[PDB]
């Protein structure tokens, strides 16, 4: 499902990040910017099956919300993974430096577009297992593709997942009900200060993130639906997109907000 791009067609500019065995780099392609993924000399048998399997994978998916694969540089070294740029980034960076720029319409729109990647996934029987904000890219028009960029990310994982190793795409819904948080808050840290084993025994305990602010009643009470403890009990992708789609729809009834519990009280006259 991968087209090969011959290296001639390839210019590596900027590293922005780093993967497995080799870096990431902002690039171009003939020329239409592009995000390169290397795999350096040396690698081991099981990287280069990762990295070819991850490669493998990509260009199966063809949808509005996955992220694209340009190609694949596969008989020359360095190798290469090649995707689409998205040129405002990650979406938990971008939502902390544009803070309160954005409408709730806007906001559930990316929430929807997320959602309608993970149904995509998931019905292509997939589990990405590290679904947060950081492994979303926002392109200029404001669409939100999933991506997987690699690592533990105890705040955003289902306990099933933590306790016994139980990934499934229930256990992305618990993970994607975190980052509607994320979106609603523009970026806060769930759970704020607490520690990895404080959030697991909260979680436990049955307390769970309060309601941002400004937030629509309806999209609160989606969020708490994929924080059952029950996996069974919650949502599929399937109802997460339909309920996203009937309330944008329906914009009237993102008007409704839940209450937010205020943290300070000023008294004034
Ligand atoms: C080049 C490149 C290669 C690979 C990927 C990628 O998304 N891989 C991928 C692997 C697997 C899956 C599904 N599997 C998940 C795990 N499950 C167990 C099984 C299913 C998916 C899926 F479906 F979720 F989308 C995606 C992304 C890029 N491109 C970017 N990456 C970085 C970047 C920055 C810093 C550090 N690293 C990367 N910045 C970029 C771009 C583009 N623009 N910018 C600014």
């Amino acid at each position: 499902f991968t087209t090969e791009i011959h290296p001639s067609c390839v210019t590596r500019q900027k590293v922005i990040g780093a993967g497995e065995f080799g870096e990431v780099y902002k690039g171009m392609l003939k020329e239409v910017p592009v995000a390169i993924k290397t795999l350096k000399a040396g690698y081991t048998e099981k990287q280069r099956v990762d990295f070819l399997g991850e490669a493998g994978i990509m260009g199966q998916f063809s949808h509005h919300n996955i992220i694209r694969l340009e190609g694949v540089i596969s008989k020359y070294k360095p190798m290469m993974i090649i995707t689409e740029y998205m040129e405002n980034g990650a979406l938990d960076k971008f939502l902390r430096e544009k803070d309160g720029e954005f409408s709730v319409l806007q906001l559930v729109g990316m929430l929807r577009g997320i959602a309608a990647g993970m149904k995509y996934l998931a019905n292509m029987n997939y589990v990405h297992r590290d679904l947060a904000a950081r492994n979303i890219l926002v392109n200029s028009n404001l669409v939100c593709k999933v991506s997987d960029f690699g690592l533990i990310p105890i705040r955003w994982t289902a306990p099933e997942a933590i306790s016994y190793r139980k990934f499934t795409s229930a256990s992305d819904v618990w993970s994607f009900g975190i980052v509607m948080w994320e979106v609603m808050t523009y970026g806060e840290r769930p759970y704020w200060e607490l520690s990895n084993h404080e959030v697991m025994k909260a979680i436990n305990d049955g307390f769970r993130l309060p309601t941002p602010m400004d937030c629509p009643s309806a999209i609160y009470q989606l969020m708490m639906q994929c924080w059952q403890q029950e996996r069974a009990r919650r949502p599929k992708f399937a109802d997460i997109v339909s309920i996203l789609d009937k309330l944008i729809r329906a914009p009237d009834s993102l008007k409704t907000l839940a209450d937010f519990d205020p943290r300070v009280s000023i008294r004034l006259p």
